[PDB]
């Protein structure tokens, strides 16, 4: 088998990415954030504490003739972001651009954090990292990917994300249209979770490119490029005016300048992220100081390529018995 389904922009800034999602019988559908940092299917439900829905779409277990309380399970998240969300679990069907799971546990929020009220456009997360990961307890739960994965004419998926534009989530196939050149594979270490390689070094515009090994995490659900402080001060000395703002949260910039693009190596191959794509618009309405889409990982404890260096490239999760990953141009 095989899926197929569109991912799109939440906001003008590319801020997150969202794809439709069918839960149950007859489907429920719920736009959720696809997210190869985590491991958990959670979706605003009539569960959810009413005052802590805003506009989201709910998935209601009641009213779905394939849906079966997990007794006793209960989940409990926290993200990067200081984000939250927790509550119990259903099994469920779910299926995502074609591709169907029976059996899927679908975790249901009776709690979630002020950030996710507040984003009306999210229904809920779909985890793609690995399922060591998943926080249901005390039975652990697998991934949609885990449990589609045997089914799968080959066992991967795809991240195709656009710039400011629609992209793709493809499951059990590569699309050899989606890209340009060839895709270079390179190692993954699951010893943390997480789709975890390390990168052979970067570029700051037409400069040299530095060898040097980063070690971080492909992940779709961060919207930002987070690397070593010494990278991320390389790159915005090159920008007239930048610099990094405690009381707004990193490096800040002109909105007036022309960012240069910033290169990112996968072995011997090399992915260009043109500098529009690392410019995040004005840090209040009106300001002209402009928040940039490359920051610091030194408060975090891991590098993260998210949707700005992800987006740059066509991404192959290969979930072989040696997972690997993928990049290629596009």
């Amino acid at each position: 088998s095989t899926g197929s389904a569109t991912t799109t922009p939440i906001d003008s800034l590319d801020d997150a990415y969202i794809t439709p999602v069918q839960i149950g019988t007859p489907a429920q559908t719920l736009n959720l954030d696809f997210d190869t940092g985590s491991s958990d299917l959670w979706v605003f439900s009539s569960e959810t504490t009413a005052s802590e829905v805003d506009g989201q779409t709910i998935y209601t277990p009641s009213k779905s003739t394939t849906a079966k309380l997990l007794s006793g399970a209960t989940w409990s998240i926290s993200y990067g972001d200081g984000s939250s969300s927790s509550g119990d679990v259903y099994t469920d069907t779910v299926s995502v651009g074609g591709l169907t799971v029976t059996g899927q546990a679908v975790e249901s929020a009776k709690k979630v954090s002020s950030s996710f009220t507040e984003d009306s456009t999210i229904d809920g997360l779909l985890g793609l990292a690995f399922s060591t990961l998943n926080t249901v307890s005390p039975t652990q739960q697998k991934t949609f990917f885990d449990n589609a994965k045997a089914s799968l004419d080959s066992p991967v998926f795809t991240a195709d994300l656009g710039y400011h534009a629609p992209g793709t989530y493809n499951f059990g196939f590569i699309d050899t249209t989606a890209y340009t050149g060839s895709i270079t594979y390179t190692a993954v270490s699951t010893k943390q979770g997480f789709w975890e390689w390390t990168s052979t070094g970067y570029a700051v515009g037409s400069g040299t490119f530095k060898s040097t090994s980063i070690d971080g995490i492909a992940d779709t659900g961060t919207t930002l490029l987070y690397l070593p402080a010494t990278v991320v001060s390389a790159y915005w000395a090159q920008v007239s005016g930048a610099k990094s703002s405690s009381s707004v949260g990193g490096y800040v910039f002109p909105c007036s300048a022309t960012l240069p693009s910033f290169t990112f190596g996968v072995g011997s191959a090399r992915i260009v992220i043109p500098g529009d794509y690392i410019d995040f618009g004005p840090i209040s309405t009106g300001s002209s100081s402009c928040f940039g889409g490359i920051q610091s990982s030194a408060g975090i404890g891991i590098n993260i390529f998210g949707d700005v260096a992800l987006k740059a490239a066509f991404v192959v999760f290969n979930g072989a018995t040696t997972p690997t990953l993928g990049f290629a141009s596009k």
